[PDB]
């Protein structure tokens, strides 16, 4: 068993998850203790790379699943949903 949290959450930024809009998520990620992870089309990526984030080529409109572990879980995922969507 585990105290994961997650979210599946549907990106309406009009550059999806990329350019200026991916590095400053990837900064926000990284201001979190927990580990947070971000899945799209099946692939996951560790959400405080942003060579990651980059490689699933998130689009707008793309529905991700938003994962985290750690002890601010609750408030990382919320905030990282509240960026994207």
């Amino acid at each position: 068993s585990n105290a994961m949290v997650q979210k599946r959450v549907q990106v309406s930024l009009k550059n999806g998850l990329q350019a200026r809009p991916a590095a400053l998520f990837v900064q926000e990620a990284n201001r979190f203790h927990a580990d947070i992870f971000i899945e799209k089309d099946g692939k996951t990526v560790n959400a405080k790379s942003i060579m990651g984030i980059m490689s699933l080529a998130i689009g707008t409109g793309s529905m991700i699943t938003i994962t985290t572990e750690g002890s601010d879980a609750e408030e990382a995922l919320e905030a990282l949903a509240a960026y994207v969507q």
